[PDB]
This record gives C-alpha cells, structure tokens and sequence, in this order.
C-alpha cells in the first residue's frame, strides 16, 4: 500500500557507490494531521537528504503499518539499518522520548499513544529512537535553517527594526496552527558568563483557557461566543481553551456560529473551505469574520505568553500560514490591535513577529536535525 | 542610618584573621518587599555565611544608599573587596544581567531601575556583579537547599504519593505572593542522553490577564469582581492581570469590593490584617471569602501554567505562605477543585503541590548560590 518513489531510488544508491561499507544515515518522520513522511538523511550537507515516503494516516495503526513497509523497502536498497531515528509528532511526549500521545486522536489513550514497541528496528534502533513534539521539531527546524544560514530564505518580518530575519540570544515563541494550536519556545537561559545555546522547550499552552477582552465593541460578540462554545463542547462545566477556537476545528465552529441564523450562508466542512472563502477576490463576511476572530484569539495567546515567557520574537510557521499571509496582512492592524491590548502595551510593543514565506517542511527538517545531532 | 549588624561583626572579623590576605568572599542582596538583606559568603560550607545587614528600603535611592553604608562598613572591618556578587528584585532583569527594573515601585522607568554602576565597587566587583530576579532566586535556593540535602527541613508536600519533599529532573513551578505575583520555572530540559540539570526559567506570568470561571455558583460574582477592577484600574481599557487579584494589594481591594454594601464590615488596611481575620474568622467572614478567592485565582494561573509548561510539581514560597498555611489547607479542598477545573483534569490530577513551613529568607539563599558558583 504504501511504496518508495522511484525518484529517491537514484540518490539512496548514490549514497553506497559514496559510502561503501562506511555508510550510515538518521531516520527522520512527520506525522502529519493527513500524512506521514519519512525522510533520510546521512548526515553530511554536501550529500542532500531524501523524502522517502508519504503516506495517508490517522490512526497509530496506521502509522506504524506504513513504517513498517517503509522499512522493509529501504532494506531493499540500503542494506543496512539506520543509525538514529526521530519521530515528531503533534502530542504530549513520554519522559523518556519513548512515547508520544497524539493529543487529539480519537479513542483511547492507549489508541493516541505511539510507543516503539512496533517500530521495525530496521530504521528505528533500539537505543537511538525518539519521538518529539512538533513545534519542538519546528524549533529544530529553525535552528538547522539558521545554522546553514538560509532561516531569510523562508521568513520575513512583519514586525521588526529589520528587513531580514535573523536569530540572536534570546527568547522566541514559534507557533503554527492546524488540528491543535501548536506552541513552542526556544529560549536562552543563562546571562552573561551563563548563557547557553537556544534550547527547545514544548509546550501545550494551546490547552490553556481563553483569555476575555473588555473592549466594549468585542466583549458582547466574544462572551456570547465563548457561553457558545462551552455549552456545545463542555456542556457548560468548563470555559474553552485557546484551541477551541485557534484549530481546524475552531475555525468551523465560529463560521458555525456566525452563520447560526442564516439558512442560506453557505455551508462549508473545513477550515480549509472558509479560508478559501476569506481569500477570494469578493469574499463574504460570514468567512472574514470568521477567521479574524480565529486569528484575534491566537494574538491572545500569543500576548499573554509573550509577556510571561518574556519573548523578544515569534515565528508563524506551517505551510498554512503561507497560504493565509496575504489576509493576515491585510488585518495586521487589526491583529496588532489585539496583540497590545494589555496594560502593559511598553513590554510588547518592540516584539517581532515573523511569518514563513514559502511551503517547507520544517518539522521533518527538525525530526532529522534532532536524529543527526542526538 | 544604616549598620551591620553588632552580632555580624565578629563573625567577619573571625574571616579576617582566618584568611587574611587570601580573603574570598562573594556578596548576596535580597531586595524584599519591605527590608533590603545583604549576607557575605565565603562559598565554603565549613563557613556558616553570615547576614551583615537589612534595613528598609522602598527605591531606588534608598536602596544605593544603604548599599553604600555597608560596603563602607565592610571595607573597615574586612579590608578585602568582595569577588562577586548578585542581588535579588521584584523586576524584570537587563539581558547582560546588569540591570533590574522594579515593576511595582513607582515612577518613571528610570525610578524604578537599578544598575550594576550605581553600586559601590567594594562589595560589587566590576564584571562579577549581576541582578537576578526574585523568583528566580528562589529557584536557586531551592537547588541549593536541595543540594544540601534540606529541602525537606523548609517544606512539606500538600499533594503527593510521597510523605518527603524531593526534586527529581523535572520541571516544577515556584510560586510566591507579595507586592506581585511571582512565578518562576525550575526545568529540565532534554530527554535521554539530551537531559541537562534543572534550569532557572524566569518568567511574568503574573502579568497575563486572567482566565474566568464558568462554574456557574462563581461565574456571576467573579464577572462583577472582574468588571469592576477593570473599571477601577484601567477604566475598562483591558482585562484584568493575575497580579491585580493575587497581590497584597489585590487582597485588599477584592476585600474592600466584597464589604462595599457592608458599613459595619471590619475597616481593615492590609492584606496582612485581611489574612489574619480569614482564619480567625469573623461571625461575618467577608476575609475569608476575599483570601478565598485570591487563592482561588492563583491556583487558576498555576492551573493553566501547569497545563502549559507542563510541570510535575510546584512549590508555593515566602513568608507569606508560612503564615497563611492553616487557611490553605483548611481550604485545600476548595483549591484543589479550582485547580482541576479544565477540560484535561488527566492532564493535572498528579501534578505535586508543595508548601514552605517555616520562614526562610530563600531568596538571599539563592542569590549567595547564584554568586559563588557564577
Ligand atoms: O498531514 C500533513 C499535511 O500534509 C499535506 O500534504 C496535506 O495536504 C495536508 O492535508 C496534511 O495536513
Ligand atoms: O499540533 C499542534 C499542537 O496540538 C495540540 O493539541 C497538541 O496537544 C500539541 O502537542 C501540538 O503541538
Ligand atoms: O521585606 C521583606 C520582608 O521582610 C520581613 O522582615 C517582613 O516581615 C516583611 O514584611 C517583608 O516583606
Ligand atoms: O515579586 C513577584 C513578582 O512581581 C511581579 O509584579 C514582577 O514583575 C516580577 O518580576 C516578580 O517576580
């Protein structure tokens, strides 16, 4: 079911003609909301590394039959098993790194959890496997662009002093939006003759509960929503998180909601369909409005972290948010206004923000960092 | 107007005649709320450290000045200038570590800034000088304590499948309530053969804006609470900050709030007056109710910060909290219900809570640590 391209057959065998009996190479996997992707990599930069499979999967089945199959075609190649292994993945992950729980999966949490306990060795050895968390592989991602010096080949500034983004010593949010609200902070630790190197630390504040606002002209439309929210997807027992409204899902439930009393707005299943309509050329209001709000809600967040994680920048990443550039830009203002709407506007207003720019996997790009580093 | 302490001068004079012209020793400073500390510390454990002063103080000309006094006083009793040096404040912290900006004093910027080259050189080293801020230092004294072995001497677990207060690797939140809300991250970061000790994580969480409640016994009160000292602080410009409830000054104004229709409501002037009528309860215990719901409002930050940052423990510090612990656990009941009251209760429900038993500057603790091991 799941196969090698033809087109990354010439470079694997390249890499023997190389390496001969020398050969060695890392694992690296995305688990995607659709898709998992698996790519190697041996770990010098003069050889390109080599996006071996993509294949559909929503479940830890799944996943683990596709590797598996993967695997037995790369021992038809390559002929010897692979050095290390990194898997990223959207969840919480075991203290070990022998564990990842897929965070909104259906089922049980044994049904969310993937373990390596059905990991095929071949590609994924024993003592050199980990699973990470997305936007900590975004984080990874973002180190390794920057260490080659291309980070400005895939992000811009929307906010900032300057006209290219550059990486210093200090604090950043990244966060990327898709079947959850992803948030990751790399962050310098140590002043002076202590600093240390930008580390990665997940996180999962897209779990935290929202944050209201008291400007009168959003307060009444926000509470209304808010009760809405809690009612449908709590019954009424807690507020909603952050995600509730800053996800796939979120996105639909507001343009729901806003489009509650009109029969005849047109009915749209994702996210994907409301954005489409939020970018087109005569849009509807019911989609705009939508995902201004889905936006105001992650300039929330983003706030609030901005001032407790004491942040100097933010990255917007996810090829989504390619695509959603030119209407996030065309309400910066707008997400701006939100994002200084605090009492202490001083401590955020110098906070750069910037967005990728072109579509790129910067999570398998961490995923194989991380491997090749470890 | 300021002196060294009468018990502390042999103490230093003993130094004196041990070491003589060899003579090390590092200077540690603990700005408080209201008392500024300063202890000098051979950094060798067969030397008790020795406390030399602590005289009040609430700017920053008071607190150079009385700096100035010691270090001259010092200069005549040891005739060594001290090697190193870190001060301790309620503020956020300059990125070479030579600056702390006191958020709650009043005035401009500038007023509330201390600098590394305001200090007197004697006991303030020119490249061995830093700030650090206050729950920061906390977080030092706790690894120090912990390193001692006698974390347990200074705090017992209110939440735990262990009867002994322990630090594993770990991240764990420290909290302390006072001028302001202070919360900081001890964090291990790295997981396998990444793992790196714990990790002092500052951080301003005080200052995010609040999440509600939707418990609909509390949602009515706690929203007239919330518009009214948006109204009150900000004229309704913004939502209100953590810090705005869970303060000293939060005590007293969610206590005058809750007396506001009660003329005969005890007229009480402080949030130490408060706390102390919430255990000894009045046959009317509006104190009670306004210390329950500033608790109430610090487990609602832990709760989500704990969700966030994901943290396997917290420590709940400071003199404070030594004094109002018979209330928090008459009422742990209570906190444990507002903690857990989110969507993911999975998420929360072993997360470990322990609390300071006995008064101990920790912080100057932490700042004599930070200093001889920097
Ligand atoms: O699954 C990861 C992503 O891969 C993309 O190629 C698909 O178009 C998306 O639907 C998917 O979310
Ligand atoms: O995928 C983005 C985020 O979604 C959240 O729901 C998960 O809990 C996170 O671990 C993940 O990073
Ligand atoms: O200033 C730090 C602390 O010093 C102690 O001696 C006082 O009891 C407190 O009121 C004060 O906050
Ligand atoms: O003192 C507790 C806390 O008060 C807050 O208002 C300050 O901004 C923090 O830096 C400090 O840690």
């Amino acid at each position: 079911l799941v196969d090698i391209g033809e087109e990354a057959r010439p470079a694997l065998l390249h890499w023997k003609d190389r390496f001969k009996e020398s050969l060695k190479y890392f694992v690296g996997v995305d688990i995607g909301g659709t898709n998992t992707r698996v790519a190697l990599d041996t770990g010098s930069s003069d050889e390109p590394y080599v996006q071996i499979a993509k294949f559909r999967a929503s479940s830890s089945k799944h996943i683990v039959e596709g590797l598996q199959q993967v695997a037995r075609q790369v021992a038809d190649i390559l002929g010897v098993p692979a050095s290390g292994a990194c898997l990223a993945g959207a969840g919480r992950i075991g203290d070990d790194g022998l564990s990842l729980d897929i965070t909104n999966y259906p089922g049980t949490p044994a049904d969310r959890t993937l373990t390596s306990d059905q990991l095929p060795t071949y590609l994924f050895p024993a003592d050199a496997t980990h699973y990470i968390n997305d936007l900590e592989s975004t984080c990874y991602g973002l180190k390794s662009l920057n260490e080659s010096n291309q980070l400005a080949s895939f992000f811009k500034p929307l906010w900032s002093t300057s006209d290219t983004v550059t990486m210093k010593r200090a604090n950043y949010l990244v966060l990327a939006v898709g079947t959850g609200l992803g948030i990751a902070l790399l962050t310098s630790l140590g002043r002076g003759s202590r600093n240390i190197p930008l580390q990665v630390m997940p996180m999962e504040f897209g779990h935290a509960l929202y944050s209201p606002v008291t400007d009168p002209a959003k307060k009444d439309e926000e509470d209304r929503l808010a009760a809405y929210l809690s009612k449908t997807l709590y019954s009424g027992k807690n507020a909603i998180e952050y995600e509730d409204i800053v996800s796939g899902r979120g996105v639909l439930a507001v343009y729901q909601w806003i489009t509650a009393e009109h029969k005849e707005a047109a009915k749209y299943e994702s996210a994907e369909e409301i954005s489409a309509a939020a970018f087109r050329e005569d849009p509807c209001p019911f989609a705009t409005k939508a995902l201004l709000i889905h936006y105001r809600f992650l300039m929330r967040v983003a706030k609030n972290l901005c001032v407790g994680l004491q942040a100097k920048g933010m990255f917007l990443a996810g090829d989504n948010q390619v695509v959603n550039n030119p209407f996030f830009e065309k309400y910066l203002a707008e997400m701006r206004a939100e994002f200084l709407d605090h009492p202490k506007p001083d401590w955020i207003d110098k906070v750069e923000l910037y967005t990728q720019t072109q579509s790129f996997n910067i999570n398998l790009h961490g995923a194989l960092y991380y491997a090749r580093t470890d």
